[PDB]
This record gives structure tokens, sequence and C-alpha cells, in this order.
């Protein structure tokens, strides 16, 4: 069946689209070629539904049905709970789309009439009606880039009342199942640190590794209402309430599978006979499906002692090698078997021997030494994307501030230290605002945190080693190097000056801003001040953080 099918009208937006970077003073001093810097637009929404409208030929094996078995038997062990309308409203963001029935999300978040009302009619729907499709919107994403264009992502997701009811009904099953069923192998359980931890003792504990990275192109698509079946049947495998197993039921048929695409303008798009990106059990479903369909591809190749690392559609594997001509017939014998399982490769896969030359979830392992010398691996990544989107953040106030996720997600690395921190702290001081909580998300659920907060919250993720790095590999320091001359960014040493001015200032103030001079900017200075646990750090309530992934499932924690 079709990925999709469209009626012709046109997929539209709800404002005016900005698709170019302002000429503004504050982010002219990070990034100087303004015109390498792009917004995508609903300009671009044909060339995406082009590349994302196929037919699928799924063809499902002895090897699929074993794994799929394996994973049934460790699900049986799940008992997931029902969450009141109360705990699902808290679970909604401030700013989430509002519904197309006279409430919105401050309405949700307040528990207002109009709004429990309406949430309680929906959950009753979902219990009676196991059949009339869930109506959808479907939306073209505004995200930034650097040039060298991408056509515009496509998003679909139901109306307010519906997303509070996914939640009631499934957030305690994508939290706690995909761990139970997949084990070490559920990358959303490892914060950056923990992930390093795993990728190298997996390498290390192999005799002679072997690695590659897997692409899927357009996963969501590739997506049947097979593998949507087979999802809640490793769901259906938890002790549950009668009303969530209806309520499972209903939204897999109405919702999952399939259903109506509705533009801004209220028209008719076509018909989706694959995955909702706007959906609670995205993360979740495509991190089981993705499993499933590698687990049983390793075993169909004959690839020895397989070791897998997933987070949705990002797969890695780390094995055992055969030697340079068996793997390379192995690694086409798993695209094959991929390609059955209707997962055919973007990019082709390519054995690795070495750890730092695979890319896994945009990232990869480098190291560098503490202030005792020892060798430290640390997660980075190419630094374009951070600073494209930095600077736009800088130029217009955008609902999501991915410049704060990537701080502290990436605390150790070069650029974040640098730049990052060097940036926002010296503007934000400038506007008396660095005790002002800002939204950003970590594993797509969002958090409203305060800049001043980052030194204990970069202690307890990364140890005091993330404040003392340095002797940072070539490579990466040539990477970093030549980013800022194509995208026209001031060279380190203007980052070094500007550093040493913020540190001052946040010094002279004390409270919070002196312990951000202190631990974030002492690679600023040769006198290094004294690095000691923060006592903040050590009550910190950092649970649900590193649990699981909610991409876009709508989830506001705190
Ligand atoms: O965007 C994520 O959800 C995310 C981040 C991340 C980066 C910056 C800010 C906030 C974050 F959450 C991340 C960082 C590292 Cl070092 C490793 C994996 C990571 N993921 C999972 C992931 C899964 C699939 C594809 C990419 C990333």
């Amino acid at each position: 069946s079709m990925s999709y099918t469209w009626t012709g009208a046109l997929i539209t937006p709800c404002a005016a689209e900005e698709s170019k970077l302002p000429i503004n003073p504050l982010s002219n001093s990070l990034l100087r070629h303004h015109n390498m810097v792009y917004a995508t637009t609903s300009r671009s929404a044909s060339l995406r539904q082009k590349k994302v409208t196929f037919d699928r030929l799924q063809v499902l094996d002895d090897h699929y049905r074993d794994v799929l078995k394996e994973m049934k038997a460790k699900a049986s062990t799940v008992k997931a709970k029902l969450l009141s309308i109360e705990e699902a409203c808290k679970l909604t963001p401030p700013h989430s789309a509002k519904s197309k029935f006279g409430y919105g999300a401050k309405d949700v978040r307040n528990l207002s009439s109009r709004a429990v009302n309406h949430i309680r009619s929906v959950w009753e729907d979902l219990l009676e009606d196991t059949e009339t499709p869930i109506d959808t919107t479907i939306m073209a994403k505004s995200e930034v880039f650097c040039v060298q264009r991408k056509p515009a992502r496509l998003i679909v997701f139901p109306d307010l009342g519906v997303r509070v009811c996914e939640k009631m009904a499934l957030y305690d099953v994508v939290s706690t199942l995909p761990q139970a069923v997949m084990g070490s192998s559920y990358g959303f359980q490892y914060s950056p640190k923990q992930r390093v931890e795993f990728l190298v003792n997996t390498w290390k504990s192999k005799k002679c590794p072997m690695g590659f990275s897997y692409d899927t192109r357009c996963f969501d698509s590739t997506v049947t209402e097979s593998d949507i079946r087979v999802e809640e049947s490793i769901y259906q495998c938890c002790d549950l309430a009668p009303e969530a197993r209806q309520a499972i039921r209903s939204l897999t048929e109405r919702l999952y599978i399939g259903g109506p695409l509705t533009n801004s303008k209220g028209q008719n798009c076509g018909y989706r006979r694959c995955r909702a990106s706007g959906v609670l059990t995205t993360s979740c479903g495509n991190t089981l499906t993705c499993y499933l369909k590698a687990t049983a591809a390793c075993r169909a190749a004959k690839l020895q002692d397989c070791t897998m690392l997933v987070n949705g559609d990002d797969l890695v594997v780390i094995c055992e090698s055969a030697g340079t001509q068996e793997d390379a017939a192995a690694l086409r014998a798993f695209t094959e078997a991929m390609t059955r399982y209707s997962a055919p490769p973007g990019d082709p896969p390519q054995p690795e021997y070495d750890l730092e030359l695979i890319t896994s979830c945009s990232s990869n392992v480098s190291v560098a030494h503490d202030a005792s010398g020892k060798r430290v691996y640390y997660l980075t990544r190419d630094p374009t994307t951070p600073l494209a989107r930095a600077a736009w953040e800088t130029a217009r106030h955008t609902p999501i501030n991915s410049w704060l996720g990537n701080i502290i997600m990436y605390a150790p690395t070069l650029w974040a230290r640098m730049i990052l921190m060097t940036h926002f702290f010296s503007i934000l001081l400038a506007q008396e605002q660095l005790g002002k909580a800002l939204d950003c998300q970590i594993y797509g659920a969002c958090y409203s945190i305060e800049p001043l907060d980052l030194p204990q919250i970069i202690e307890r993720l990364h140890g005091l080693s993330a404040f003392t790095l340095h002797s940072y590999s070539p490579g990466e320091i040539n990477r970093v190097a030549s980013c800022l001359r194509k995208l026209g960014v001031p060279p380190l040493r203007t980052w070094r000056h500007r550093a040493r001015s913020v540190r001052a200032k946040l010094l002279s103030q004390g409270g919070r801003a002196a312990i951000c001079g202190r631990y974030l900017f002492n690679w600023a200075v040769r006198t290094k001040l004294k690095l000691t646990p923060i006592p903040a750090a050590s009550q910190l309530d950092l649970s649900g953080w590193f649990v699981a992934g909610y991409s876009g499932g709508d989830i506001y924690h705190s």
C-alpha cells in the first residue's frame, strides 16, 4: 500500500513564513555569513511529498517471528498504569497547539471545565468507537540549517483533546516498556556520558570489533500497517486496565495505522497509511520496530555477536568481525534482509574498524585529557547546525532554545564551551536574564531551565572533567576551525577574549553568577580557580531526564 495519497490541495501555513536569517547586531557577532543560514518553509512541501510517497512491499520471515516472540516474553513482565486527567494535563507544554474546540494548553494546564469536560468526552469516544479514523493536521516544519538545500519535514498530529487521551492510556507504556523489551540497547535510558560508556565497553568487549551505522530512507514512511499492529501486540503483553486496553486497541486502528490529512485552511490534503510524527508512540514504536528489523537482519546475514544501540530510526551495530571479505558480504546480506522487512538504506552502510569513525545520533566518540592528564571519552558532533540554529535564536524568539540543549548535552566539547557558553552568557548578562527560565528539549521532552543552574546540571550529567578538558584531538580541532571559516564565525582567540570579559562580570555579581564564571570559564584563564563538587548538584532531581524518548509526543517535564 501507498505511504501517502494526496488530493491536490496544498500544505499551508497558519502565519507568515520566515526563511532568511535577519541582519541582527547580536547574531552578527556569532555568524557573519547570514546568506548561508536558512529555515525550511511550506514552499518546499511538494519535494518532500515526492520523496515520502511510495509503495511498500514487506516480506516477514522465520528470523523476524523468532525475535518478535523473544520481545513479547520480555514485554509480559510490565505492569503499566492509567494516568488520571490531571496527571495527563500536567504533561502538556504551555505552548502546545490549542484545540479546535474552543480551549488551549493553558486551560488544560489549569484543569478548566471546558478542557476537562472535552478530554473526558474524547476518552469515552475511544472506548465506544473502535473504527472511525481520527483526524490529523499536516504541517510543514520550520527547521534551521546551513547550505550544502533540504526540503521541509512533514508533521502529522491529532487535536489537543486526543493528545491528552494518548497520555492517560500510553504514557507509562512508552516510558517503561522499551527498556524492559530491549534492555541495554534502548539508547534513551542514558545521558551523553553513559552513552560513551556503553559504546566504548561494547567496542572493547569484542575480540576483533566491527561496527556500522544503518540509515533508513524516510523511516516513518517505510513503516507499514503490519509493523503498527505488531507494535500494539507488544503493548497488549502489559498488565493493563480495561479502559487502557480498549483505548490502545481503538487508537491503533483509528489513529496509528493511518488517517485523513487536513491542512491549516481546513481542506482535505489526502490519506496517510504509515507513521504520524506527532503522536505519543512515534519514539517508542520506531525504536521497537527498528530493533526488531535489525536483530532479525543480523541472524539472516550471519553477523557474529551483535550488540545494538537504537534511538527510533537511528541504529548502530557493534559486532564480532569475521574478516574483510566476510564482513563486506554479511553487511550486504543485512541490507538485503532490511529491504524485505521494509527498511531499505538511504546511504549504503559501510564496515568500520575504528569507533571514532562511526556516527550514531549525529554524534561520534572522541578523546581529550583532564586536569590530571588522563584520557576522557566524550560525545561530540559537527557544530554547523548547532551554530546556525544559535544565530537564528539570537535574532528571533523561538519557542524551543536548541542552543541551551546543545550546551547541556555537549558540555565537554570545544565548541559548546568556547562559543555557545560565551555567546549566550554575554547577551543574557547584558540583559539581566541569566536567572530567567528557558524552554529546551532533551530527548523530545520539554524542560524549563534557568541558565544560572547550568554548572550543577553539567557536573551531574558529565562529572567535573567537563570543566577541565584540554588537549582535544587534531581531527576535532580541524572540524571546529573549518566550520568557523565556512559560517564566517570569529576565530577561537576572539571567543577566548569575549570569555575573559563575561567571566569577570559574572565573578563580580557573586551568587550563582560567580559559580558560572568559576566553573564554565575556568578554561579561559591561566590562574585556574579550585573546582570542587557544587553542593546543589548533590540534591538535583534529574529523574525523568534520561528514561525514554518523547519526540512528537507533546511532553512537558517539571
Ligand atoms: O535530540 C535528541 O533527542 C538527542 C540529543 C540532543 C542533542 C542536543 C540537544 C538535545 C538533545 F536531546 C542527543 C545528544 C547526544 Cl550526545 C546523543 C544522543 C542524542 N539525542 C537522541 C537522538 C536520537 C536520534 C537522532 C538524534 C539524536
